[PDB]
This record gives C-alpha cells, structure tokens and sequence, in this order.
C-alpha cells in the first residue's frame, strides 16, 4: 500500500516508452485521413506515414537492444525517449511530405532504441520477486493506458488541425524524461564493446523485411521491389546467423535458446500478441465502420477495457507467486475466449452500449491482464545482466511481429466472407445496408478465427515449463 | 408447473429403458470383482461378462430400431424392457458362467431392442416443440439418475452377494412397464414391413465388429479370430450398403444424409459422447483408485453432479427455444472445458471433497447438461415419422461407440505417462507411494487429452448449421 515514491517514478519512467509510443501510433492511425485532406497526399504517402515509423521501429529495434549494454540501458533509454520527443515536434510542424517522412523515420528510430532498452530496464533495475511483478503490471497496464489515451486524443483533436494531435508527445516525453533523470538509478560503469557486423546486419535483414511486408499489398505481391527486398532480407539475415554463429558478443544469444521451454514461450509471445493486435485493429475497425461510434466514442467505450485490464494484470501480479505461469496464462486465454465467443455470437449492429459491449470487453480485458504477466515474466527469466537486452528485443520484436502477420490472414478472412456475403469493397460510406450486416457477419467469422487462433496460443502455452520458483520467487 | 399426470408418466416410461440398461452397466461394473471371487471365474470370464451384453446391445441395435417400426414402438419397447428384466432375473439366480453369459447376452438383446425405441419415443409421441425438450431433458436427466444410483446401490450392495445388486432391475423395470402400459398412447394401425436381409447384415457388421473389439486387447490385436472377426465385419458392412443402395425400406436411409449438418451433428454426437464416457471412467477409476473412496462413496459424490446436470438440461430445454443449437452447444462446451482445465490443473492426491471436487464436477455438470439437449434436438429433426426409427438408432449407436474407441486412446495415454514417470503397472493395492503420484499426474494428463478432444468437438460444432425454428417451435 502506497509504495516509495522512487519505485513508482521508476516504474512509470521505465514503461514510459511503450506507453509514450502506442500512443502516438494510435494517435497517428487516427488522424492519418486528416492529414491526407490538409497536406493533399497521395495514397503512397498513405502509405509512407505508417511505413517509414515501422520500418525503422522494427528495424533498429535489435540495434537498440545491444546499444542499451554497450552504453548503458539509462542513458540509451534518455536518448531515445528524447529523440522520439524531438521527431514529435518536428512532424508537429511540417508542411511538406518529405519532412513528415523523416520526422516519422526519426520517431522510428527513437522507438527502436529505447523500447527494448524499456524492457530490459523492467528486468534489470528490479531484483527478481515482488518488484519485477509490480513492474510488468505496470508496464502492460501503462502500455493500454497510453493505447485508449491515445485513441481519445485523435478523437478529441479531429475537429483541429492534426498538429496539435501530435503536440501531446512532448509534455508526457518530457515529464517522462525527468522521471527518468531523477528517479531510476545508474548502475556501475561495466562498459561494454558492441559488435558492429552483426548488429548492421541484423538491421538490414529486419529493415529489408518490413520494407517488403509494407510494399506488398500496395505495390503489388510480385513486383520487382517487392521480390528484390524479400532476396536481400532473406540473405541478411542468413548471413546475421552465420557471423551470430561465431560472434563473441552475440546479437542475439543462439546459447540462451537451449531451454525448449524458452523457446515456446517465444513462439506463444509472438502468437499472443499477433492475437491481441488483430483483436485491437479488429475492434477498432467494427466500432468505428459497423456501430458508427466516432473515434472519442470509441476511447471513452474502451476506458473500461483499461480498467477491467488493471484488475487482470494486478491480479495476474498477485498471483504469480503461487501458480504456475502456465495456469494463469491458461485461465487468461479462458476468460479472454469466452469474451470472444460471446462478442462473435450475440452482437450485431444496433446492440446497446451497457449489456452487449462493456461486459465483453471488460472479461477480455481482465482475461489479458491475467495472461499478459506470466508470458513476459517467463521471457525476462534464467538470463544473466549481460544478456538481458538481447532478450528481452526479441521477445519484443516478436510480440510486434506477430501482429500484422495474422493480422493480414483475418483481414483476408474478413473480406472474403464480406465479399461470399455479396458486401461491397471501399469505404463504409457508399455501402447501404445490406453490405453493412454482410460486413457485421464478416467480422463475427473473423472474430471466430481470432479465437481459433487464441486456442491454439492456449496449445503451445500448455508447455510451458517454467517454475514460479524460477520466476517470481528472487532467491 | 405441475404438468400433466399422463405427462410425467410418459416421459419417465419413455427414458425408462436407458435409465435401466446405464445403471444395470454400472452395478455390473461395480460388483464384476465379487462375482470373479464367488464364483471362481477366470478373466477371461471377467472380459465375456461385460463383453456379451456389449456384444448384443451394439450388434442388434439397428435391428431393434426397425423392429420398433415394423411392429409398433410402445409395444416393441414393452417387449425389450420386458425380456431385460427377465434376463436380470436369470442373472440373479446364476450358479455358473454359461447361465450367466446367457443372461447378459438377453439382457443386450432386451437394451438393443428397446432403447433405440426409447429415443424414437421421444422424438414421436411428443410433437415438436416445448413437450419434445421436457421429454430429452427428462431423458438425459434420468439416464444420468440411473448411471449414478446404479454406482450407489454397487457401492451399498458390495457386503452382501452380488445376486442382490442385480435384482434391483426388476422392481423399476416392472414399475416401468406399468407406466408404458398405463401411459403411453398407441398411434394408429399403420402396420408396417420390414427387410430382413438388410437387418441381418446390420447386425452381423455390428455383432463381428464388437466382438472383434472386446477380443482384440485379450486374445491378441493380430491374433487370427480377431483379423478374422474384422474382415467378416467389413465384409458384412459392405454388402449391407451395397443391399442398403437398392433397399425399398432402407434399414439406414443414406438418403437423409443428404444434408451436410446432419452429418456434423451425427459425428459431433459420437464424439461428444466418447468424450462423456471417457470422462466417466477416468473419473470413476481416479476417484475410487488415488483418492481411495469406496464406490458408495462415488456415487454420493456424484449425486452433486446429478443435481447440476438437471439443472443444466432444465436450462437448455427452456433456451433452445431462443438460441441457436450451435450456440448452446458451444456453451455447455466451454463451461465443461473450464471444469476440465481446473480438474486437470489442481486436484492430487489428498485434497478435500467441498472445494476441490465438488465445485468443477457441478460445473461439468452444468455444461454437458447445457450441451445434450440442442445435440440430440438437432439430431431428432427434419424426419418424417417412418423414418424416426434409423435415425434415432443411427444417433444412439454413435453416442454408444464413441465412448470406448477414444475411452482406448485415453487410457493408452494414461498408461504411457504413468509409464513414463515411473508407475509400476497393476492393481493399485501393490504399487507404493511413488506409482501412486505418477498414476494421478498421468490421469492429469488423460484429462488433458479428453480436453483436447472436447475441444475438436466443439470445432465440429461451430458448424452445426440448424436455427432454432426448425428445432424447437412446433409448427
Ligand atoms: C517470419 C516473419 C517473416 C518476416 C515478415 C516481416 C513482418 C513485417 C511486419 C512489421 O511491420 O514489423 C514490425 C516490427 O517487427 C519487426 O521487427 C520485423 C522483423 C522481421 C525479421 C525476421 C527475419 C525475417 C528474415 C527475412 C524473411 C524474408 C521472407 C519475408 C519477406 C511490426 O509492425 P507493427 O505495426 O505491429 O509495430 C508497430 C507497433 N506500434
Ligand atoms: C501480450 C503478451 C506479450 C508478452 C511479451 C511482451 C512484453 C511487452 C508487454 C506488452 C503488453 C501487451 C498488451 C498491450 C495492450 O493490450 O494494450 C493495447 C490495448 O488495446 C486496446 O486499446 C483495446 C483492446 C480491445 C480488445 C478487447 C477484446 C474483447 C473481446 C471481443 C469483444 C467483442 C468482439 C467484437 C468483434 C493493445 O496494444 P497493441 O500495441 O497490440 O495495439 C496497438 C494498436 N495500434
Ligand atoms: C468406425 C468404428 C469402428 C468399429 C469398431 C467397433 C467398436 C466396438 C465398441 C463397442 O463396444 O460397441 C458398443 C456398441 O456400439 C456399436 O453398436 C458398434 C457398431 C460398429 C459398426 C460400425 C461399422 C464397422 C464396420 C466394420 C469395421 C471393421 C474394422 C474394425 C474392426 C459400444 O460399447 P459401450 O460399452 O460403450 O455400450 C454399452 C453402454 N452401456
Ligand atoms: C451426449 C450427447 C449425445 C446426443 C445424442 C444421444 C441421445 C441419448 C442421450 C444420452 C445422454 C448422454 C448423457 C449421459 C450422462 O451423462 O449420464 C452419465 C453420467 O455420468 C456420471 O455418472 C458422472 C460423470 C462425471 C463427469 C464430470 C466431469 C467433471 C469434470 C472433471 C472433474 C475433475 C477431473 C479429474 C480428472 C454418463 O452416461 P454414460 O452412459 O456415458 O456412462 C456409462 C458409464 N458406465
Ligand atoms: C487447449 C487450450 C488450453 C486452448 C486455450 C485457449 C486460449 O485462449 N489460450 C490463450 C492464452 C493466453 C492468451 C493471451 N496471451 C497474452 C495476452 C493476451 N492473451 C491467448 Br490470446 N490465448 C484456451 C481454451 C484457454
Ligand atoms: C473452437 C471451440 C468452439 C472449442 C469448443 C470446446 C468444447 O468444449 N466443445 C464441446 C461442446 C459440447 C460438448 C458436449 N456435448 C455433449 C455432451 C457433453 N458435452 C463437448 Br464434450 N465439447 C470449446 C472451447 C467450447
């Protein structure tokens, strides 16, 4: 009850990232057709506004997670949060598309270098047991706290201008930034080299990838560049594996993936947060398309969301010491399949607020607050000081992979029952009603795959292995 | 409230001959053992007691079903519950095998003959509508009665001689002829023929493929009764549908087949109820093996999950008339998922009744009472009352057979793990301490198993195409 003020500014400081990023993504999605109309931009840049952002967010990403040990996880973690602040405000002021394109490449990369360098600064400055517990609750609760925040923010600021909507990254960059600067403590001076080739190379592989998963659907699947990133991707990243293979500093541990466990938890990190995404841009998209709900609407609905997520994740902290990471996990996806069964069978357009959406909602949120704590907990685990950062860029570059990557199969899953329903394709403005109930009944079927995909994230969670001795118990 | 004298008395006739035939399998079961030691019967003795009246009651079943047709179902089903009770008095005064082997086989022939025509007593005395849900709810309810009672009056009759457990079938089967005889109405004198060559086949493929079955694990799997007993069954199969092709009154009708759903709800039927029976015996074996509890102790422990099914068929009876079959299948599915999970994930050796056991066994309970009734309204419907017959045998020879085909993976499974882990096998009287545990943490396992399988029969479900008006609103 009412811990240190220095454990909490901690806290706050560490998931200050994560929630400072979703934030100004969500942000971004929402007043991206503003932008379009103001700036007069194409569909390519459309396109660009969210690639370049991604693209250097998944490319440095490992680059960051290296440079957190080879300078320092607090100092790496000041510089980006205050290059991420600096990208901010110079999109807050652009006028051109070229400038708003480097300002998002400059925000990617801040992201990149300080978000992983978040994680392990979860995993570090706090000692394994309770701390670590309370750390991880607030990381996730602070990252959907900045998700839903976000959200009511473009709702909020689509009647003005869509610079003020970027302008609210620098009073919580900043305030942030203090926190960390006066709160989180500096350990000792253990500087450490960094390994330059396999650290480029893991950058290009990755670059390349999402340049190519980007430029997919807009320039065509077997296009030129589309086909020529895939090949330079594919030998980056075979040839990261061969440098990895007798690197003294590794990139990424190779060792570390001994324990088959660890590597399950890995694959059920990346599958649940593919899950977890697709349900957000699922949701999203029904709310604001199939209910009419404006994008405000749609953030005051999903506060209760934050909140039945507080519950599940201090709960899930709560309980960690005494059950099996596996068993809470497993009663995570319970509660959050169950949520899901019911919004896929009893909600349709025209459903009230209170009985057919808050409950829903409010189960699946306590389900992934119960889920969400053992998963990253058994990630961050048997690792040593100087190879958390790997880690934990890994199993955060896998929780952001996996999003879009099914993400895409429920879209296709959506528009082809859209499309055997005889709904029209385009902008839910054109489509009368007939097109909007086949567009309804798409969702529930791409609901009712999302779920079969969580019940096959519960199969793979069932071996995990771990211990809460080994997790949750420090000494 | 308060129905009709005529009506309660109908119902309970009608469900009578399953109530009767599950507990006399569960006494049999029960006191098996005893009659082993009274009578100095071999184990080849202790598989033919089970075997013969398995043997009948699956090879003469689809027999029974038409014979209910060709002569009149009430008085076809006075017969069956008739020559059952005389049998079970035959068995009560048995001195030796060949007497007893020949009780069991009449008592199969009595349950073949009657309880299929029990199921098409359901499905046509009572139109469709609120009186054919009261009459599956009382039907499933009152088996479940039976099943349970059954094992108290094993466990409150293992002092006494086994002649006396099997004579507790008569007063129940001639107070149940009585309400047939008083009860029932007779429809008109639409005499109807039979084809004998297409009943024979049934039952010479039913009666070899049994009897291959039961011979397989004691003779030897590749032993050359059982290869032969196999090719004969397929043999006698394939000649039936080759006869069936051609039939004027088909035996089976392959052409109410034509509708997809119907024959997902057929097999989602056979594996539900494999998954029901494997839950039973594993529950059975767990709770009277590891937890030491004696078999009157069993059934007082399950007269809670009597009570929680009754409540779960009441509910489903009442909301079938406004979801979806699909629906509530699905439901009563997740909450005997959850049961499962949380039997599987904390119960051992040693832990209390009122907490541990109780509450998941009532929430199965619930939810498999939730899940029958739309299972089996779905499988009675779209028939013409000259069909009924196959139909309802077809429904309930699956029910009957998937239980021991997954009942042998689930058991494998067990034996392997508690292999694995170290359990010596045999009587749970030699095996110490150790093969104890490894014995309850492979039972957790097979637990685990039947919640897998629970879950393919709920992605056989979700295609249940059926609306509720074709199920439950009369005309
Ligand atoms: C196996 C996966 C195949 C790789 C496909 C690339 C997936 C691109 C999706 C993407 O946008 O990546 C972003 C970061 O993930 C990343 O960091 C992507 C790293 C991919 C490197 C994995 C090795 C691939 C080797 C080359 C494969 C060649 C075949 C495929 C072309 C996540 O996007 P987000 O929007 O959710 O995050 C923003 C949250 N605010
Ligand atoms: C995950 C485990 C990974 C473990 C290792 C990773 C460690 C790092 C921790 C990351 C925390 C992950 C949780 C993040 C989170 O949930 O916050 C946001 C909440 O979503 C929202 O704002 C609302 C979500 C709404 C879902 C509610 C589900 C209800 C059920 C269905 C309702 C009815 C159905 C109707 C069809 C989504 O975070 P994000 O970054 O993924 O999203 C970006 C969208 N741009
Ligand atoms: C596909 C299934 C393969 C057939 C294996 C036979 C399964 C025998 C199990 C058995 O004992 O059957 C009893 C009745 O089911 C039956 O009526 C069995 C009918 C089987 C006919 C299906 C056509 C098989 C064609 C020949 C297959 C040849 C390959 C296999 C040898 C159920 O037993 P219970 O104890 O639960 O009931 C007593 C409840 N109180
Ligand atoms: C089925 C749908 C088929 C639809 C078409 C068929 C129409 C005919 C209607 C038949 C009704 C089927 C239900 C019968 C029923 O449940 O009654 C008995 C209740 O089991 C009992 O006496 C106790 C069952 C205990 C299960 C409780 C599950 C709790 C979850 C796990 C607890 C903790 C786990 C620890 C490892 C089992 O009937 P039966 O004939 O199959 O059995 C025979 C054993 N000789
Ligand atoms: C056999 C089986 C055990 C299936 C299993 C299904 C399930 O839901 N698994 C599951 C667990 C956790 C998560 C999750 N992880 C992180 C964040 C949010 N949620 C998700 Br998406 N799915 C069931 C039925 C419980
Ligand atoms: C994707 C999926 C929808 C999986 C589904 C699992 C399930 O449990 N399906 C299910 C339904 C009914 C029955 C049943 N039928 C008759 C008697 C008793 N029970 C059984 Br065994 N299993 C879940 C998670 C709900």
């Amino acid at each position: 009850w009412l811990p240190s003020r220095s454990f909490i500014a901690a806290v706050i400081a560490i998931g200050g990232m994560q929630l400072l990023a979703t934030m100004d993504s969500t942000v971004a999605i929402v007043a991206l057709p503003k932008i379009q109309n103001e700036l007069s931009l194409s569909d390519a840049g459309r396109s660009w506004v969210i690639t370049a952002y991604v693209l250097t967010f998944g490319g440095l990403m490992l680059l960051g997670g290296r440079l957190g040990d080879t300078i320092g996880r607090k100092r790496t973690f000041i510089v980006g949060v205050a290059l991420f602040t600096i990208s901010s405000v110079l999109c807050a002021v652009a006028w051109d598309e070229a400038t708003l394109v480097i300002a998002r490449l400059s925000q990617g990369v801040g992201s990149a270098i300080a978000s992983p360098t978040g994680l392990a600064l979860v995993a570090t400055t706090f000692p394994k047991g309770p701390a670590r517990n309370a750390a991880t609750a607030v990381f996730a609760a602070m990252t959907a706290i900045g998700s839903v925040m976000g959200l009511v923010v473009g709702g909020a600021l689509t009647e003005v201008s869509w610079r003020w909507a970027f302008l609210v990254n620098v009073p919580i960059g900043l305030v942030m930034i203090y926190l960390a600067r006066t709160a989180l403590r500096e350990t000792n001076k253990e500087r450490m080299k960094l390994d330059a080739t396999g650290a480029i190379l893991a950058t290009l592989a990755c670059t390349a990838a999402v340049f190519a998963f980007s430029i997919g659907p807009e320039k065509g699947w077997m296009s030129g560049i589309t086909i020529g990133s895939g090949l330079v991707a594919l030998a980056a990243a075979v040839a990261f594996v061969i440098v990895e293979r007798t690197a003294e500093n590794p990139v990424v541990p190779f060792h570390l993936f001994r324990d088959r466990n660890r590597l399950v938890t890995f694959s059920a990190i990346l599958l649940a947060g593919g899950v977890m995404f697709s349900l957000t841009v699922c949701i999203g998209l029904y709310v604001q398309d199939i209910l009419g709900y404006s994008a405000l609407r749609a953030g005051v609905g999903f506060i209760p969301f934050v909140i039945a997520m507080g519950i599940g994740l201090g709960v899930s902290s709560q309980l960690v010491s005494r059950f099996s990471p596996r068993v809470l996990t497993i009663g995570g996806g319970y509660l959050l399949f169950g949520a899901m069964l019911y919004g896929s069978f009893f909600m349709h357009r025209g459903v009230p607020y209170f009985p057919n959406l808050v409950m829903p909602i409010v189960v699946g949120g306590i389900g992934i607050g119960m889920a969400v704590v053992p998963l990253t907990l058994s990630a961050i685990a048997g690792v040593g000081f100087d190879q958390i950062g790997p880690v934990s860029a890994i199993a955060l570059m896998l929780q952001s992979l996996g999003g879009p990557l099914v993400l895409a199969v429920i879209q296709a899953v959506i528009t082809s029952r859209t499309l055997y329903l005889g709904g029209t394709t385009g902008p839910v403005k054109f489509m009368n009603d007939v097109q909007l109930a086949a567009l309804d009944h798409a969702y529930t079927y791409g609901l009712l795959w999302v779920a079969g995909a969580a019940i096959i994230v519960g199969g793979m969670a069932l071996f995990i292995g771990y211990t809460p001795q080994q997790v949750a118990h420090a000494q």
